[PDB]
């Protein structure tokens, strides 16, 4: 005969759920509303029509307002609804095509105004920030636009109320601010050999059918990915599950066996909390929780001779006990205010069979054993404090570990295989 | 020599990526902004402070407003801003514990004012709507609230601009509206045997190893799952890929064979364009596109002679010709305005090996031959009309098929397997 054997087989992870999130090209068109944006963050207004665009009033020692003026405007009086009052501002703008952003400042409730700047811009995009005791605002002309700094005590006290669709940018992206104010945000795009052959690679081999009954104590721990959306920080872009690797050792029958485990999830439900459009409001764009319509895969492999004998497998059964994976307490660190906390969430795992995947490369065959556990919802229910989203059943991705360093399920597994 | 063969083996879909997006408990807190909701849509308001809360003006012959008054307010006059004008509006109240919603009406720009209503309620919640030349409003008492209708003309011309955060609800869920007036939106929660055994099941068997070379012409088509968020209909909650099944037949070497295929994706990138928080803005909560860092799986199985002998497989090598999948034209059906259309995007597939996944249960085992294709982006790009987001590389999930009945890749596959 011929002494054919298994193919050289290496055990490890397998194909897994993987979702990559890409931040939006801009922080997003936010609404015209009153608030006090945090320091070291730029506000970028994009008004559509002339007139008042942005107002800043710390109500103690500084009142400022930017006004947009159409080209071909000489000295003329106009009533502008500035700070809630229809005040008379006289404007001048000799521009033929450019628009003109003009700053108007008064130092006291009873004080007068004054024209500053100006900013000759075609895209109609203004940009401001508060930083280290001053206010930095774009000014000048394209393509060599620059910035100017206006002194003011209690600079952080200034609120920024806008009256047109606007955006919020970090300071660290000041290059993007410069290229946005040279030319506005990306344009609206204004779109309109053959036959069959069989060859014997080895003559008649010799194989026997074995059945290995061995105790498996599979331990697995979850891992969570927490991607915070660029901006103020009150909104989290993604709170998702990520494949989690783990390695441990346990003794069975007097033999030390080293095992590796990889926990992943499938069929997870995407809950999304929408706490408001204000940049200061708490929002969760997408966070994943596992329910009855979800499975948890546990890719397991060790160094026991059974696994070396597991290449050609006929049947596999896994009598495994159930575990109650609970949800921990994760605190969302907002820039200000009380930190919301996600708490609770438990789910029972039950052995919904086992899979054996084999990916072939060259002539090696990477194998992977996958215990897939189906899920049952059970107490305690999860909920996030200071919010109306409560009494939902599942295990959110905030803290699937729940402090526990590993969830363990033990049992027996029977492997009817073919060996030499 | 005992005659041993494969266990009863069946093929089918492989374990495929899955997801489930659950709509939020409510349409979400939509900021206070001026807008004109379409017909048959309830507007719900939960003001934080007394005074003017919501105003609805058709600008021709109907003007309505709601005022929230604290308990224990005599027949007193206070200055309120209606349609931009300050006015000494008179209001009366006798409630001790509740808050009073008072409706105020007029029928001209200069016209006189009148009182209608009222609604003495604890939750500080009001609900309004327009329909078929009528203004529906929730009124009466809790937990036994009733509905009332106001006559008018040009009911479609009335706007509804709210100075406090407001929700929008579909008509069909008026039941949930009614209880939403019984009690406020869901509470904020104001929170604080052993051993080892091996046994031979069959005596020594007899096997050989065979290399089967066969033409494979795999035809797979994508499928797109489109979930539109509830409400007016100007936002889409999800544009994802779905496991796409297909069946066909083809002839090789004079033998006909039927085949089944199941396409899916992994590593997909989630782009989330945001057109603004206004209920009438075009918003894509999440749409999936495949890029350099994504793979596309194709689970294939037929009835040929080969796949009978693929249970115990020792090696698999696939040589396939690459294919280009273009991006089709998908149209968003907004109620009004101009339909944005997503189009473009070309992705080239390359066979990065094959996999054989077998899973076991109390029934016949399920096998699946998963051809995994890696991706390379190439022109033309993809973009959505009437939107800044443009000239991005990948294949959007809107219309991956591009109208073709199937994407076909044909080539050879060599299978070194074990047989009796």
């Amino acid at each position: 005969f011929a002494q054919t054997g298994y193919a050289p087989v290496n055990w490890g992870p397998g194909e897994t759920n993987d979702s990559t999130t890409v931040e939006p090209v801009l922080d997003g068109p936010y609404q015209p509303t009153t608030f006090n944006p945090p320091v070291d963050y730029w506000m970028l207004l994009a008004p559509t029509a002339a007139g008042v665009v942005v107002e800043g009033t710390n109500n103690t020692d500084r009142w400022l307002a930017t006004i947009l003026v159409e080209p071909n405007v000489t000295s003329e009086t106009r009533s502008y609804t500035l700070f809630g009052t229809q005040e008379q501002i006289t404007i001048a703008n000799a521009s033929q095509t450019q628009w003109k952003f003009i700053d108007v400042v008064k130092t006291t409730q009873n004080g007068s105004y004054s024209q500053y700047g100006p900013l000759q811009s075609t895209p109609k995009l203004y940009a401001v920030m508060k930083h280290n005791g001053k206010i930095y605002t774009y000014n000048g002309e394209t393509p060599n636009v620059t910035t100017k700094y206006y002194s003011t005590t209690n600079y952080d006290s200034v609120n920024m109320t806008a009256f047109c669709d606007f955006y919020i940018i970090p300071r660290e992206e000041e290059s993007t601010c410069t290229e946005y104010i040279n030319n506005g945000l990306p344009p609206i795009q204004n779109t309109r050999a053959q036959a069959n052959e069989d060859i014997v690679v080895s003559k008649t081999s010799l194989w026997k059918e074995m059945q290995y009954n061995r105790d498996i104590t599979i331990r697995f721990k979850f891992a969570s990915s927490i991607v915070k959306s660029g901006g103020l920080g009150y909104k989290w872009s993604e709170i998702s599950f990520k494949p989690a690797n783990y390695q441990y050792t346990y003794t069975r029958d007097g033999e030390e066996v080293t095992a590796h485990t990889t926990c992943s999830v499938n069929g997870m439900n995407d809950f999304n909390f929408n706490g408001g459009s204000l940049p200061t409001d708490f929002v969760i764009s997408r966070y994943e929780v596992i329910k009855e319509n979800s499975y948890v895969y546990v890719d397991y492999w060790d160094d026991s001779q059974a696994f070396r004998n597991m290449v050609y497998v006929r049947s596999l059964a896994a009598n495994l006990n159930s575990v109650i994976c609970t949800g921990g307490d994760y605190s969302f660190a907002l820039p200000v205010g009380q930190w919301p906390v996600m708490t609770g969430g438990a789910v029972s795992l039950h052995s919904a069979g086992v899979t054996l995947s084999t990916q072939f490369t060259d002539f090696v065959s990477l194998n992977s054993l996958r215990f897939r556990f189906r899920l049952t919802v059970e107490e305690p229910s999860f909920s996030i404090t200071r919010t109306r989203v409560s009494r939902l059943y599942g295990l959110p991705a905030a803290n699937p570990n729940n402090g526990k360093e590993y969830y363990e399920v033990a049992g027996r597994f029977s492997l009817i295989s073919l060996v030499p």
